[PDB]
């Protein structure tokens, strides 16, 4: 009876010399996210979405990416909430994201003890517009329902 | 009861020579998006989101489909899956034109493309307060948020 | 009971000298402020429009027109409590509310608990359902050179 939902953004820049990690999966490109962590942007808009429901604060107040979204299932769990589903957006104008996203899908199914049906993830380009559009960053959107239990 | 949510983003550039068609409603303008409905865009990515069945790109790569048939052909889809659609919220930003006079009939278009009552289907509108792209008039931009259950 | 509405909001203000940093109901020590014609808290109107897109009731234009003078100025939180009042009289009840602010600077860390507190107090809601977040833009575009604040929404509630 008890829903309660949240919403995540996250944005990283594209730099040289790093790979490139989104949802959990490597991908070849010539450049990758910056940031403290391996910078994904998915999993970092995904566990912001969870807290956010859970009410709980943010990813800042609270902290690889997979270990930490492990660690967000975690305190979400702690809080006495189970997590319903999550669905995303990747908004990158470059490279192509459509034969990874199965791969991500899976990855986060794992991460937060879900099925497979239970999780999604949807790629966008940004047109060529904006810093998106130039390729100098990509941005990641959540959303996520959870019941407490 | 098996709720779920799905959120959908979309995003078009704004440039003369096409019409502006937005929530299925051509609106008078000098310009429009490279039919490019951005609004039926962000909603069908939004319920296909919600029932986990990828994107609207990963079903449509349809020739001549305008987005009021895809929107249709998503609704079916997500019934298909065991999913029965609760609401529609969403929001437009563009700069210009004035988009109030016409969201009566974006939700009408929307709703009976899903086969929802009127009142559960939002639609709002945003200015980008002259920051960015958008608030430069180059391009519009569709928020959506959609509630299912199975 | 369980008819379930979801809503989303988002608004954005560029952020100007001469005028105060309000953001959540808080005002915030900063050398610049939001502009807008009320007192422009992008937080409050991002919630503000979520509440009406979940009861299907338009956005905060169509109830509280920048066009009508009244609003000069006005305070967000009052317009908030309105749009409860709104939410309430057609029938539903919110279940919880969630956001995320995106600003260079200043720090809003020590400010967010009295935010979430402002936002819960208008929606008559406990602290548990109320949650706010705090991002950078990672140094890109308009938010990441100061010249704006945006904020984002999300809104579960439930007719009764
Ligand atoms: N293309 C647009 C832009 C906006 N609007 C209407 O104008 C209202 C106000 O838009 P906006 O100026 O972007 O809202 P705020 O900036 O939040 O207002 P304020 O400055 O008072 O905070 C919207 O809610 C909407 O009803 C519209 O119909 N079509
Ligand atoms: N203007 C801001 C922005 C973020 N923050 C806090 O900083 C943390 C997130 O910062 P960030 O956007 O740099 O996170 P990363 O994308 O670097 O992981 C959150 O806990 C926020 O509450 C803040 O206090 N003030
Ligand atoms: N980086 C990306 C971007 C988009 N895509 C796919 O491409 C489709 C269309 O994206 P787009 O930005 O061209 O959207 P429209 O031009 O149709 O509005 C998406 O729905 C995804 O299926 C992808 O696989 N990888
Ligand atoms: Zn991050
Ligand atoms: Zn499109
Ligand atoms: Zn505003």
């Amino acid at each position: 009876m008890d829903f309660r939902i949240g919403q995540g953004y996250d944005v990283h820049q594209l730099v040289p010399g790093r790979p490139l990690i989104i949802g959990g999966v490597t991908i070849p490109y010539e450049r990758g996210l910056l940031g403290h962590s391996d910078a994904d942007v998915l999993l970092h808009a995904i566990t912001d979405a969870l807290f956010g429901a859970a009410a709980l604060g943010d990813i800042g107040r609270h902290f690889d990416s997979r270990a930490l979204l492990r660690e967000c299932a975690s305190r979400v769990a702690q809080a006495g909430f189970a997590i319903r589903n999550v669905d995303s957006t990747i908004i990158a104008q470059a490279p192509k994201l459509a034969p990874h996203i199965d791969a991500m899908r899976a990855n986060i199914a794992a991460d937060l003890d879900l099925p497979l049906d239970r999780v999604n993830v949807k790629a966008k380009t940004n047109e060529k517009l904006g810093y998106l559009g130039r390729g100098e960053g990509i941005e990641a959107q959540a959303a996520a329902l959870v019941v407490r239990e």
